[PDB]
This record gives C-alpha cells, sequence and structure tokens, in this order.
C-alpha cells in the first residue's frame, strides 16, 4: 500500500512528526511520500493512495489559527477525493495555550463531513514528541490500512 | 428524563435556538433546565442529567474563537462529569466564513475525548435559525434519552 502524509509547520515540529510516521510506515512496507502542503493543491490528492495522514500545528492568539500553509487544503478538501478513503490527523501543540491541537480537531472534523474513514484517533503531540507515543500511532494506521 | 441545555450567546442567536430546542423536549415529556454558560462554573455540571446539550456561537475576528462566555467552560470541561453521559453539540455560524461553526468542531471532539456518547451529529446553524433543522435535531435527541 501507499501512503500520503501532508504536513503544515512553521517551526518544524509537525515536520519532524511526520518524518518520523513515514520512518516507521516505510520500514513495514508501505511506501509514504511525505510533502509539505504549501506545495500541494487539494483536487485528486488523496486518489492513489491507501491512507492520507494530515498533520497541522495550531497557532494564533487566544483563538485556533491552522498554521498558514494547511489552510488552501483545508478550505478545498472536499476536492481532495476523501469520501471512503482511510485518513488519520496529527498535529503539534502546547497545552499550556487556550485551544490545545484545536487545528487538529477543525481538519478531521471537516475530514469525517467529506466521508473519510479515520484510522485511528488523532494524535495530538503536547510540545517535544514522545517517540513511543508516534510510533505507537504509525502502528494504529499500519494496522487499519 | 431531565435535559440541561448549556449556551453561549453574544446576540442571542444560539440562545435562541437553546429556547426551541427546549420548548421541544418540554413538549415531549423531559424536564428542561436552559442556563447561559455565562452564569455556570465547570465542575459537576452535567451531574444528574440524561443529556446535556452544549450550545455555542463560533466567534473570532481573524479566525476560530468559542464564544466568550463558552471559553472557560470548554477550558475546565474535564471537571463538567461527561464520562458516559448523553451529550449533544449545537452552534450558530455563519458558513461565509472559512471554519463554519468551528466550534461546535472543537466542542464536540473535546466531549468524545472526555468519554461522552454523542446522541446526534453536531448541528451546525447557518445564519438565521431555520426551525425545521432545529426539530429535527431536537427530535433525534430525544429518540436517545
Ligand atoms: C503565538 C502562539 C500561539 C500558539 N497557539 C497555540 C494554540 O492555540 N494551541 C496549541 O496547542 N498550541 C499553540 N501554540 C504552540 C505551537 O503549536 C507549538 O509551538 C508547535 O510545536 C508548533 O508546531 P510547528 O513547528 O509544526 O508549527 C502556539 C504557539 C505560539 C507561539
Ligand atoms: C466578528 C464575527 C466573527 C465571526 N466568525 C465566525 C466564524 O469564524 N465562523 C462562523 O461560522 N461564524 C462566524 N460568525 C457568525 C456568528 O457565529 C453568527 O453571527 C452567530 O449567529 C452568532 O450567534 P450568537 O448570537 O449566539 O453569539 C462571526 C460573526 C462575527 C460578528
Amino acid at each position: 500500500p501507499k501512503a500520503l502524509i501532508v504536513y503544515g509547520s512553521t517551526t518544524g515540529n509537525t515536520e519532524g512528526v511526520a518524518e518520523a510516521i513515514a520512518k516507521t510506515l516505510n520500514s513495514e512496507g508501505m511506501e509514504t511520500t511525505v510533502v509539505n502542503v504549501a506545495d500541494v493543491t487539494a483536487p485528486g490528492l488523496a486518489e492513489g493512495y491507501d491512507v492520507v495522514l494530515l498533520g497541522c500545528s495550531t497557532w494564533g492568539d487566544d483563538e485556533i489559527e491552522l498554521q498558514e500553509d494547511f489552510v488552501p487544503l483545508y478550505e478545498d478538501l472536499d476536492r481532495a477525493g476523501l469520501k471512503d478513503k482511510k485518513v488519520g490527523v496529527f498535529g503539534c501543540g502546547d497545552s499550556s495555550y487556550t485551544y490545545f491541537c484545536g487545528a487538529v480537531d477543525v481538519i478531521e472534523k471537516k475530514a469525517e463531513e467529506l466521508g473519510a474513514t479515520l484510522v485511528a484517533s488523532s494524535l495530538k503531540i503536547d510540545g517535544e514528541p514522545d517517540s513511543a507515543e508516534v510510533l505507537d500511532w504509525a502502528r494504529e494506521v499500519l494496522a487499519r490500512v
């Protein structure tokens, strides 16, 4: 099977989680392409992948701001081919702020409204990722695809 | 059975939806308590209710914000006794915005992480509330009590 990981990341945190997910998936025979969301467009993006993992950090002062590179994909996510596609959502944040990983909830709800199959409960990284939590999430995705 | 309807509303729209839902529930034999979230504190809020309906509009000048009175309830929602509780989420918004009722997305996701049972898909109200849409949702809730 093939996986796509698309991430929005300002300081590299969510990018590092994407890369760590991909290293496991690739090691377990699921060919995985990791791309900055800034470099993709929505139409047909999920077609041809058996699973798509969406990563996005949360920013904004006293608000949920999606990491800015992700917003155009969120706006047009209805064109990506997610109906009955396996999806998982992840992202970095920090529980000292108001809406801890709120972008992850916003993106996961839209995926669900668009008919995606959510492979696992979302991965919400508080601060610096722990390799155990990232690895177990990658194993859920593998088990479900 | 007893229903709690807790709402955050700045211009009265989600308040008016709360009242319309309550009319339905009360006409179908529930004892409904309606409260503005500005007047409550989180600890133990849900205790003794058969179903809890959480209503909140979407604000924020630039991005997603919960209606301001709801924010402290959301932040301390873990104290509200939602584990194994039947919950429904509703809210007003405007689909001209990027994040249409994004406060509903965020509250719904948190309620499920806290172990609540969602009794119905969440109700997202676009602009002026439609009485048929509200009534259909209230009847979905009543059938799960
Ligand atoms: C001004 C500002 C606002 C933030 N707001 C949030 C927030 O609302 N929720 C959250 O969980 N984390 C919040 N964060 C934490 C960032 O998501 C966190 O630093 C994350 O590691 C960034 O990931 P990235 O490098 O992939 O962009 C905020 C950080 C800053 C500096
Ligand atoms: C400044 C401002 C920001 C808003 N932002 C959003 C938004 O991000 N998403 C949305 O769906 N609706 C948004 N709305 C629409 C309000 O949610 C809508 O007017 C609603 O009826 C208010 O309900 P309330 O009277 O219960 O507070 C915004 C409205 C205003 C005035």
